[PDB]
């Protein structure tokens, strides 16, 4: 190819084409409101702030372009385009991401109104959906929290990934596990839901060990059947020298919420991420009764993310991300 324009934006370069226009700053690297004139729809821009700095740099912008033009689904960030001024590999420097302009994030939504029973039901069943497609890819988010959701104005959801995030945070993550199920996510997606059903955070911590306090409180420290799966000494130590916790009943904590509610936080928060109950499951479960339908709840083709074990130069992993920008079939 089109032809581009430049534009200068709070001290940052944007070169776009022409089909994107009104490009108007969202704060922070950087993403712009735009109109897209091809369609005349509201768009949102990212500007990929130093792509091919480091070799850590170029593995993360190639992982990011092969993530976001495999997501296909209804409840998760798909690419409506991806462009680079550049003209050839050799001037390659800049890449721009397209997405589907919504103007809420979750967060915001919770600020002022307080979700009915049926909201929550249809805003969980959305994220739960976005997140059986994502972990059939074999994908872990890893960072679910209210302001990496999109809502619009019927309250219809999407899952994403901008780039405290501690208070929907597995506390196996933040006791650095290194393996981690995808049941991280749903750890997240519990603490989500709470904070739905309540207008509060479940667990406002202060810092790591606050954060960590604060869920032992709820969940319990670790019963017997969980130390029995913990390999190393010194974490075993660790978890003794910890005030022990009783598991608090979640019905008298979530005091005037859906029973079905209830049930299915218990299957969710719980400390052993063996006995979480996955997305799939969870899509089954009572309490999406309304919204639940079995036949529309599609999985994701096959990933292959076989990049992610290579170590690469910095110009492979440049190269490999300019075949990516290349290739590109926007969506109908
Ligand atoms: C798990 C899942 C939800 C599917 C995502 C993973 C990543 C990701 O790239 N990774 C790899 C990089 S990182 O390691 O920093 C995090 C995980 C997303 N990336 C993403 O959501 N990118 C965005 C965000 C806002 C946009 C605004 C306008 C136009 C374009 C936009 C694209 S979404
Ligand atoms: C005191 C707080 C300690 C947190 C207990 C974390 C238990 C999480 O669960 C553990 O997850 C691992 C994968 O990450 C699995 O291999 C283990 O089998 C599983 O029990």
């Amino acid at each position: 190819r089109p032809t581009f324009y430049r534009q200068e934006l709070n001290k940052t370069i944007w070169e776009v084409p022409e089909r994107y226009q009104n490009l108007s700053p969202v704060g922070s690297g950087s993403v712009c409101a735009a109109f897209d004139t091809k369609t005349g729809h509201r768009v949102a821009v990212k500007k990929l702030s130093r792509p091919f700095q480091s070799i850590i740099h170029a593995k993360r912008t190639y992982r990011e372009l092969r993530l976001l033009k495999h997501m296909k689904h209804e409840n998760v960030i798909g690419l409506l385009d991806v462009f680079t001024p550049a003209r050839s590999l050799e001037e390659f420097n800049d890449v721009y991401l397209v997405t589907h302009l919504m103007g809420a994030d979750l967060n915001n939504i919770v600020k002022c109104q307080k979700l009915t029973d049926d909201h929550v039901q249809f805003l969980i069943y959305q994220i739960l959906r976005g997140l059986k497609y994502i972990h059939s890819a074999d994908i872990i988010h890893r960072d679910l929290k209210p302001s990496n959701l999109a809502v619009n104005e019927d309250c219809e959801l999407k899952i994403l990934d901008f780039g405290a995030t501690r208070w929907y945070r597995a506390p196996e993550i933040m006791l650095n596990w290194m393996h981690y199920n995808q049941t991280v996510d749903i750890w997240s997606v519990g603490c989500i839901m709470a904070e739905l059903l309540t207008g509060r955070t479940l667990f406002p911590g202060t810092d790591h060990i606050d954060q960590l306090k604060l869920i032992l409180r709820l969940v319990g420290t670790p019963g017997a059947e969980l130390l029995k799966k913990i390999s190393s000494e010194s974490a075993r130590n660790y978890i003794q020298s910890l005030a022990q916790m009783p598991k608090m009943n979640f019905a008298n904590v979530f005091i005037g919420a859906n029973p079905l509610a209830v049930d299915l936080l218990e299957k969710m928060l719980v400390l052993d991420s063996d006995k979480r109950i996955t997305a799939a499951q969870a899509l089954a479960h009572a309490y999406f009764a309304q919204y639940h339908d079995p036949d529309d709840e599609p999985v994701a083709d096959p990933y292959d993310q076989s990049f992610e074990s290579r170590d690469l130069l910095i110009d492979e992993w440049k190269s490999l991300t300019y075949d990516e920008v290349i290739s590109f079939v926007p969506p109908p």
